[PDB]
Formats: structure tokens, sequence, C-alpha cells
């Protein structure tokens, strides 16, 4: 989840 979300924010 941590990665999924962090990436979401970056894009």
């Amino acid at each position: 989840a941590a990665l999924a979300a962090a990436l979401a924010q970056a894009l």
C-alpha cells in the first residue's frame, strides 16, 4: 500500500 499510494501522489 505504502508504495502504491506514494506513487499515486507523485503522478
